[PDB]
């Protein structure tokens, strides 16, 4: 490091608290500024869990652990490392959504960059204000579609912050190379415009061309200072902007959209694991989505790429996918609109026009149901029963987040199908024991299983662009890690407790894929991709800060 | 910049002296720390020239101007840019040599990084001590062969410093992106080892494997911190080491040796200029070298490549070249050793064995004489007359530096050949006027015309390896700028006064060459290379340091 | 030491150069930034004297050593300490006057605080930009009366800088606690108003209420930040502003005017020494001043106090003093003005009014002549001859500075009076050897023998105000250190070569005087004033910058 003395303690990237050794204190001007006691990171972790055990609400736990990231970075991650499964719900979905809807009530310190429409023309100067000189990964949101909570404006900064925590906790990406970003062009949230604690501009969203220019100016500014190959992950943008920005920049920068592409991969991985148990002919596979937005289209497009890779033409596969949105079933010539992306899955109206999602299930008789509407408990008991009656082993994915917007619970899916369904959800649910002793451990179909591993691979290989093919390879890399014993439990995904090793493995597989397809530019090409990746992961163990002292001959 | 206040004035990189505008001083905390007067860089320039003109000795002018580099970087380069031609002999050769032989007496502040054998195993920590974060180019020496002055140890640091100033002065390579380096493993200079002002370790050179490993450690440290693409220019390394390191690293790193390859392109560019005068074919020209070291072998190899590029084969080309070293004519089976690089130019002993260099000229009757033995006035009157009697338009290159080690003077060569010789020297020589009022302006055969333009291209194209073929095009690029009128005056090279435009022009050719030959990795490839290179050269004009202030809507 | 890395080398306060030990280099992040050689201050000193020896002009040597102050403060004073006597003429008078005349030509880096009239209402903001936190002594000037050179505007900043160097070199006052200040309200010097290099405001002097308000503002801003007892020494202000500001502030701040009071003490001390080689009766003392401004009036009033301290009343002592300015003898009723301060020394026109200073010498027949007109050689040979015939041992003091403005030289004084005079001058003159062989060593009556010791005592005792009594004591303290031998050489002051010891002795005696008269507020009162002062003098030897590293039991 460059500085010594108090500054070392005030900066969380370097502060170690009482873990600063005696020599470090004396040589770096800290003696007397710390209590006489010398501690280990282990003692500090104990302090943490000791106090966490006594806390009552998830939000309170969020504020506390999240505060550690602003005081002692190394320890913050040592804490996540100790038990990522139990803390995931706190730092990530669903509690992060809770934090976001209340971001202005719990604010203590800011985190990340805020670029508003009012800064148009001066974005580059905002990017130069960021302290870190070598940013490799950016996660950006404009806060219009925060989880299934809708438009939360700048209160959505909570999402990019959470995603990045996982870049480091899951894939070992250096936190100092990560930058959370929030684009504030206003918010249509009437309640927030009336909140005296709101953190953004008090104006409705700017949807004119100035908005696209702002985004343009941001992509330009970020790459100018950090590099053309800086990984830019779009997160929680509205439906229209999400697809547009993805297609406008995907071939120009090293960018992707988590909601559209990372989701697609995790979902596909779940369906793959499922096919392992079901083993049914793909000619008998009929899928039906509740909702036809970002994730539905992304999932459907990757399912098609999977089916095509498996024989069917692109046109035959798309006919095997249906969608049901807020206006009803997506069929040709319906009163409600249908965008360019939905058309491919908009088919000739069947015998009857289903009025409810239930009718749709009975009429179309799908074998797989995927909920991604973010509208609540729409996979009603009748839907689940209809599914269990129609299929011996129905696949039921309720992916909407947070928990209250989920289509159904694990407990509802398993009991209403007598333990026959193959379930996955976006938000966490604990094990389910049926009235007959059978225990079913549900898996979490959440994009966190993908973006960390993919991001690591892309950064390490100096990749310039990300094609949909990477996510397909990621899908296969995730489900390829499922053992048969975990399959028996009802797990369509590796245990969340192993998310770190699982992410690394996905990173290794994707790096092998990028190189083999001339998508990597990090020369020389590593001989052992496995040893290469593992060798470059950031660790939470304290580094010695002592200067290099030695005797001259 | 991150700081404000006095530090801005203490760091030459940012210090503008009285050039800081009123608004900059108020907002940065300099009000009152500077005189009320607001000056322009133009005024600062005048002050400089006013003082220099009063100065008497070259060394004195050296101390003064080099002192400016450590007070106001921008001003330093503006001063050079003002009149590169007249300042060249002061900051560069021959005065730079004078400075080196006396580095310990005129020392005020150190420049660049010093890595000593005593720091083995701890070289990375030394590299990390360097303030600048984005280093793109390194010029390193061990002071074994400083000009034709010999082993000067750490006193040779003056060379890497002098070389880098030209990177900026000539080719516009950002100064903060440059790093001069001195590897001190001791020195054999008996006198220095007795001087109380010597700046190096008091011990003779370490020629064991430790030297090799130190160099290895250095290459690894630099690359690891700044990127394996970082340009490493080897300068004034002893004979043995110069070749071996070039061979060993040109494949692994983006390195090259200036004394071997840079010179090769200058000397070749000279001959190419001669051709447009003599028109003499390639089946013509019998070349004789005085000395067979780094530069001779380098020029020979590039010459051969140009002949082979024009019909002739390598075997019949290498025969048109002869070398005479401190041991006499280099012929097969002679007593003196003949290294691997010299073998290709070691032909069967002639009918008679040349006793002295004058004899070798009469017997062999060369049409081009090239001196690079750093041994003195060896292109004696007799030697020059002989070349006159034997040729109509003889080519005489006395490239040895500094001035006192050159083979002959511009006057000696022109008067002794009645103005028919085509001359070039390593160090500068003023115009020559013959008794018949005929005036000849001799060019300078110095690699300064090469390394700057090449360095700029390599760096801008993100090149990873430098092939000798880059130098061949470098030579062509240089000569392709010699206008007819300049040929007449007796100029084998573009006027040294235009060395800036020449360098930029060269850089453009090489970048187009590099891309056209898939050696460039800077994406996207620029359509207009010219526009590309000129947009990226560093300017000596002052930049505003004002924060980005603006009103919100 | 709170900073590490390059910053330690860029700051002259901490820069040790190659004297940084290996241990400090490794622990402070300097390894590799300095040559492998470890030097001592002794070696660096040698390098300095070696180069100084070569130099030809005094201004050149000035530019050189003053540059060292801006690079290595410790070494700067070591060099001065090594031979304060020979460097005195270069760093102080007369060369410092030459430097001020060319300040804008030789400018490299600014020194001190610059407060301009354009800054009124923001002076505190300027004072807060000064890097040092504990300032104890300020020396300020407006540059209207720089030596006998006149109005030099901001070019006069060189004077305060020169005085402060002596604060440290002579009295051991801490460099970082001294603050040179230049108040710029414009200049009347027409030459500078058309000089493109002039460092000040381009306007004639502002003499409205604004001037006075600026100074008031300055005085308040300084004390507000550093303390009401911050020693503030006024230097080279115009005659009208010198007395009025001294009168206005001497009871509100810890301030004094060097030109009026310091001079007074050194001049009187010279007379006191003279009396010891003449034993002349007070009733025989007749003093005539050439000039009647700051210096003259200051000296007169101090002489008057010494006489009153010995019996004579104010009235009778005051009549022993005559003055002659640029309009002639000050006699009651003369057409030329006579201000309040001059009245006590304005007599009734004698029988015949002397037209020239020679007529005044012959008519009044004084026994002591003191020149402070700064108008050149007014002590013509006829004048000196007249003094030789009226008095057996004529007292001749040519105090005007620099040398060209002196009233006469040392050679002219001793030669013209045949060695029967007691001579002293404001500027240095070497020894004088008459044809008869006799050698005379002239003393230098310059306020440099006073302000250092006086300021040191005033600072160490936390004195709130300085009365004329202090200077009367300093005057006595200085002459008391004179040893007969030296007095026998023609010395009216102790050898300049020992100004360090002499200054300290004056500091001791003055501190004892301040306490004895309850003017000192430093508590507790030191028992041994000598050990108290000697212990607090700053030293030039290097201090270890090593952190306090120790093991715990
Ligand atoms: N678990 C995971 O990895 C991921 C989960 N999601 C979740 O999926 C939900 C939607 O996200 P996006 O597709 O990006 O949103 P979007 O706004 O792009 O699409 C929403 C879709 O749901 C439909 N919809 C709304 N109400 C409906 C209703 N009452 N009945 C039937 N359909 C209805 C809309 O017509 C629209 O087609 C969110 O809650 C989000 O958190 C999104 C990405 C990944
Ligand atoms: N744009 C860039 O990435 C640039 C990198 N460099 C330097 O190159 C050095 C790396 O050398 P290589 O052996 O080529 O790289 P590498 O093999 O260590 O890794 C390749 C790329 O992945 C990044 N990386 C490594 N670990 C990372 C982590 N844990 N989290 C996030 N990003 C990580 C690196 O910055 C590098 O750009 C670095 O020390 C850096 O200072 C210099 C200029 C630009
Ligand atoms: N391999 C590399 O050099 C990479 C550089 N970057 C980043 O990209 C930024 C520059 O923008 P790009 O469009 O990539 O490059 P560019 O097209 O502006 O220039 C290409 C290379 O030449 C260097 N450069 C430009 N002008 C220079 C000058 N006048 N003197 C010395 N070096 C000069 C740049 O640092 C860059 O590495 C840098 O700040 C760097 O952090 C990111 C990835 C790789
Ligand atoms: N102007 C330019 O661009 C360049 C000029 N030079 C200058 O050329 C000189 C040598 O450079 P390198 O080839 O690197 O050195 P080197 O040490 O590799 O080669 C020296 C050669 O000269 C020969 N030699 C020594 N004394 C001799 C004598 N008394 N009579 C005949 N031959 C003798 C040696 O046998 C040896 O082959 C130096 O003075 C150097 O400054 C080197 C590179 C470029
Ligand atoms: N970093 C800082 O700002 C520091 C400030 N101090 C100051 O020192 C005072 C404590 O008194 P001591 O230092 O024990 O001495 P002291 O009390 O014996 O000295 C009396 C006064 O003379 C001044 N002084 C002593 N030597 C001086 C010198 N060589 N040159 C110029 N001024 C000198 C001191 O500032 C002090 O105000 C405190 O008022 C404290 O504010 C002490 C250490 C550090
Ligand atoms: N050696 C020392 O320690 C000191 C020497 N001086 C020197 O004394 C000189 C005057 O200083 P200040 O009293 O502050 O100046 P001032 O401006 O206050 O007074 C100058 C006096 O000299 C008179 N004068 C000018 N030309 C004259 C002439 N042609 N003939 C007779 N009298 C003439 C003026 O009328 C005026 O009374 C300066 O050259 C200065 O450098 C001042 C302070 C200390
Ligand atoms: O530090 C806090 O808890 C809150 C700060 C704020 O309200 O800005
Ligand atoms: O001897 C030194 O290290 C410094 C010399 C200077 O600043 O002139
Ligand atoms: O003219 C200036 O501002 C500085 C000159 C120098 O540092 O030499
Ligand atoms: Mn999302
Ligand atoms: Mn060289
Ligand atoms: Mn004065």
């Amino acid at each position: 490091i460059k500085e010594k003395g108090k500054p070392l303690m005030l900066n969380p990237r370097t502060n170690k608290g009482m873990a600063f050794t005696l020599q470090e204190r004396q040589m770096l001007g800290l003696q007397g500024l710390l209590p006489p006691k010398i501690e280990t990171q282990d003692i500090q972790a104990l302090r943490f869990h000791r106090n966490l055990k006594k806390m009552t609400s998830p939000l309170e736990k969020y504020i506390y652990i999240m505060g550690i990231q602003e005081r002692n970075e190394k320890l913050f991650y040592r804490i996540l490392q100790d038990d990522i499964e139990s803390l995931m719900p706190i730092v990530y979905t669903p509690t992060v959504g809770l934090a976001c809807s209340q971001y202005g009530h719990i604010f203590r310190r800011p985190k990340g960059l805020f670029i508003s429409i009012s800064d148009r023309g001066h974005v580059r100067s905002i990017v130069d204000n960021w302290p870190e000189n070598h940013v490799k990964a950016v996660v950006v949101t404009d806060g219009e579609r925060i989880l299934g909570l809708g438009d939360l404006g700048v209160y959505g900064m909570g999402i990019p912050v959470g995603k990045l925590c996982l870049y480091t906790a899951c894939a070992g990406i250096r936190p100092d190379r990560c930058l959370p970003v929030c684009i504030d062009v206003g918010t249509d949230n009437i309640a927030l415009l009336k909140d005296p604690f709101y953190m953004g501009l008090y104006q409705k969203r700017d949807r004119t061309q100035q908005y696209d220019d702002l985004i343009d100016e941001f992509m330009k500014a970020i790459t100018d200072r950090y590099g053309r190959n800086t990984l830019i992950q779009f997160e929680d943008f509205g439906n229209h902007n999400a697809f547009r920005f993805l297609r406008k920049y995907r071939e120009k920068y090293c960018t992707f959209n988590d909601d559209i592409q990372g989701t697609a991969a995790v979902a596909l991985a779940g369906l793959l694991a499922a096919q392992k148990v079901i083993s049914k002919p793909i000619s008998e596979h009929k899928i039906l989505f509740l909702g036809a937005g970002e994730a539905a289209l992304g999932i459907a497009n990757l399912i098609v790429m999977s089916m095509v890779e498996n024989g069917l033409s692109e046109q035959e596969a798309q006919k095997k996918i249906w969608m049901f949105d807020k206006y009803g079933l997506l069929v040709k010539g319906r009163k409600a609109k249908i965008d360019s992306y939905q058309e491919p899955f908009t088919h000739s109206a069947p015998e009857s026009i289903p009025d409810t999602f239930e009718d749709a299930v009975n009429i179309l008789k799908p074998s797989t149901i995927i909920g991604v509407a973010g509208a609540g408990r729409l996979f009603t008991p009748d839907v689940i029963r209809a599914m269990a009656s129609i299929n011996e082993r129905p696949v039921i994915f309720a992916l909407s987040n947070p928990t209250a917007q989920a289509e159904c619970t694990a407990e509802e899916a398993y009991t209403l199908t007598e333990g026959r369904c193959l379930f996955a959800s976006g938000s966490p649910f604990g094990p389910v024991k049926l009235t007959d002793g059978r225990v079913f451990t549900p898996g979490q179909g959440n994009n966190v299983y993908i973006f960390p591993g993919v991001a690591l691979a892309v950064i390490l290989c100096n990749t310039r662009h990300i094609s949909d093919s990477v996510f397909l390879e990621a899908a296969k890399a995730l489900t390829s890690q499922l053992t048969d014993e975990e399959l028996a439990q009802g797990r369509l995904y590796p245990p969340l407790a192993n998310i770190q090793e699982v992410s690394i493995n996905i990173a290794i597989k994707v790096t092998e894929y990028l190189y083999a397809n001339k998508m990597a530019f990090r020369y020389p090409e590593p001989e052992d991709k496995a040893k290469y990746v593992k060798e470059r992961t950031w660790r939470s163990e304290y580094d010695s800060l002592l200067p290099d002292v030695y005797e001259w001959p």
